[PDB]
C-alpha cells in the first residue's frame, strides 16, 4: 500500500540493507519498476523529480502511482518527491498525496539549510509525510548531527563522493566510507544515497550496441553500493540506469525494422530491460524478500 | 467530462459532423489527444482496443482517463473499447467504467452478428454504456435490420475502407453511394474504420527521420469530409497518430546517440501527434463544437 516513506526506511534502518529509490517519468517506467518489486518481494520507493511532475502533471504522477498500488496491494510503496527546491514545490507534493518530500537546500550555508529544511518538516510531519534534507556539496559528521537533531527530518542524504547522472567519476570511484559510518553513528538515522546508478556492463553494451554513445561515462561500482549499504545507506536513488537500458531497446527496435511505428514494439522491450535492471538492484541493495 | 458515447455522437449525427475516435496505449498518446480537444475546442472519442488495455491493465486505461477528464473538465470525452471481440471482454470493460463498447461480429454470418451484438447491447444497455456493431461491402438492408433489431447505437458500415497504412493497393475508393443509402435507412450515427489518412507532413516527418512506410496510402483528405457530408459521425484514427509520434522518437535517436532523456524523445512525439489530432479535429467538423 501506499506508506509513508519513514515506515519503509526505518524497516532497511534497522535490518541494515538498502531501498532502491526508482525515478520514473512515465506509465512505461512506472509498470516495469512495479513489476520489479512484485517479482522480487521488494519494498518500492518511488521517485518523481519536479521535471517529472512537470511533464506528467502532478495529478497523474499521483493517480498512476495509486492505481499501481491498488494492483499490487501486498507491496510496501513509498511515493517520493525527488529534489524539491522550494518549500511551495514540497507543500504541492504533500497536498498532491505524496508519502515523502525531500527538500534539497544544501547549497545554502548550515543555518539557511537547517531554517528551510525544518519549515518544511514541520508542514510535512503534519500531514503524514516523512521528508529527506542534504548536507554537503563533502559532509560535517557533526553538522549532520545537529542537523538533523534540530531539524526532525527523517532521512538524510551526506555527501561522500556521488554526483547525479552517469559522469560520476573521472577516473576511479572513490566514497567516502569513513565519514559515511561517523554520519551514520551520530545521527542513528535512515541515510540517503544520490547519483548512485552503476551503470552496469550488460546495460552500457546494450546501450552500444544500438547505436548509442555513453561518452566515458561511469557509474559507481556494485561493490561500492554493497559497501555503502553496509555503512548505513538506506535509500539508493536509481535513474540514470533505469533510462539507460529503456532507452536502449527503444533505439534497437528503431534501427532493426524501418517499418516499424507500433509504440508497443518499441516500449515492451524497453519495460523488461528496465525492470530487469530494477530487480538486480533490489537483490544487491538487499531488499528482495523482505515484504 | 466523462460521458455516454451516444451523447457525443447523436450531438454529431444531428449537426452532420465527425468526431474523431483517438487510439491510446499510454500517457503520451492520451495526453496529447487531450490536450488537442482542449486547444481546439472539440469533444473527443477516446478508444483502446484489447490490445492496448492489455498492455496498460484495463485499470489503468480508465485511470488515466478518468484524471484527464477531471484535468479538462469542459471536454465531452467517451471511452470506447475499440474492436471487442467476445461478450466477455466488452462486459469488462463496462464493468471497468468505459462508456462505449464495440461487439465486432462481421465476420460472422448476419443471424449470429444480430444475435451476439443484441447481446452485448442489452448488457450494456442496463450499465447505461453505448454500443458500436460492425456489418460488411455492407448491405443497407440489413444494415436497417441489423439496427432495427439489435437497438445498437452507432454502426461501422464496410464501405471500402480497411485498418493500418496499406489501405489501397490501387486508386482510393470508398461507396459513399452505399454509405447514403444505410444513413438514410438507418438514421443513427454511423462510424468509419482504417480513418487514417497519413498527411505528407507526416510522412514526410517519418521518411526524414529513416522510416520505411512501404508503399503505403491511406483515406484521401476530400474523402474523410465526402463520407462526414453522407453521414460518418465517428472517425477511427490510429495510425496517423502512430507514424507521426515515432517519426519523432526516430529523429531524436538519430540526432544524438547519447540522449536517454525519455522526456527529450516523447516532448516532441507528443507535440506532432497532438498537431495530427488538432488538424483532423477541424477536417472533420468537431472543433469549435463545445
Ligand atoms: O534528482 C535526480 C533525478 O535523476 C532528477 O531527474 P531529472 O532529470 O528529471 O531532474
Ligand atoms: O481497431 C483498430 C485499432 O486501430 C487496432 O489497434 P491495435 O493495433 O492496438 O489492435
Ligand atoms: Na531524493
Ligand atoms: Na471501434
Ligand atoms: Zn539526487
Ligand atoms: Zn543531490
Ligand atoms: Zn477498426
Ligand atoms: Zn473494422
Amino acid at each position: 500500500m501506499l506508506v509513508k516513506g519513514n515506515e519503509i526506511l526505518l524497516k532497511a534502518h534497522k535490518e541494515g540493507y538498502g531501498v532502491g529509490a526508482f525515478n520514473f517519468v512515465n506509465f512505461e517506467m512506472l509498470n516495469a519498476i512495479f513489476e520489479a518489486g512484485n517479482e522480487e518481494n521488494s519494498p518500492l520507493f518511488i521517485q518523481a523529480s519536479e521535471g517529472a511532475i512537470k511533464y506528467m502533471g502532478i495529478d497523474m504522477a499521483v493517480g498512476m502511482v495509486k492505481i499501481m498500488c491498488e494492483r499490487y496491494p501486498h507491496i510496501p510503496v513509498a511515493l517520493h518527491l525527488d529534489h524539491g527546491t522550494t518549500f511551495e514545490s514540497c507543500e504541492k507534493a504533500v497536498k498532491a498525496g505524496f508519502t515523502s518530500v525531500m527538500i534539497d537546500a544544501s547549497h545554502h550555508a548550515f543555518e539557511e539549510n537547517l531554517e528551510l529544511t525544518s519549515k518544511v518538516v514541520k508542514m510535512a510531519h503534519n500531514a503524514g509525510v516523512s521528508v529527506e534534507a542534504e548536507l554537503g556539496r563533502l559532509v560535517n559528521p557533526k553538522e549532520a548531527e545537529q542537523f538533523v537533531k534540530e531539524s526532525q527530518v527523517d532521512y538524510l542524504a551526506p555527501a561522500i563522493g556521488t554526483s547525479h547522472g552517469a559522469f560520476k567519476f573521472k577516473g576511479e570511484p572513490k566514497l567516502d566510507f569513513e565519514r559515511l559510518q561517523e554520519v551514520k553513528r551520530l545521527t542513528n538515522i535512515p541515510l540517503v544515497l544520490h547519483g548512485a546508478s552503476a551503470i552496469p556492463d550488460n546495460v552500457r553494451k546494450s546501450y552500444l550496441d544500438a547505436g548509442g554513445d555513453l561518452k566515458g561515462s561511469k557509474g559507481v561500482p556494485f561493490e561500492f553500493l554493497q559497501e555503502s549499504v553496509k555503512g548505513g545507506i538506506n535509500k539508493v536513488n536509481t535513474d540514470t540506469d533505469l533510462r539507460i537500458a529503456f532507452i536502449a531497446e527503444v533505439r534497437k527496435v528503431a534501427n532493426e525494422d524501418k517499418s516499424q511505428f507500433d509504440l508497443r514494439k518499441f516500449f515492451s522491450p524497453a519495460q523488461l530491460a528496465l525492470k530487469n535492471v530494477v530487480k538486480e538492484r533490489m537483490k544487491l541493495l538487499g531488499s528482495a524478500n523482505k515484504i
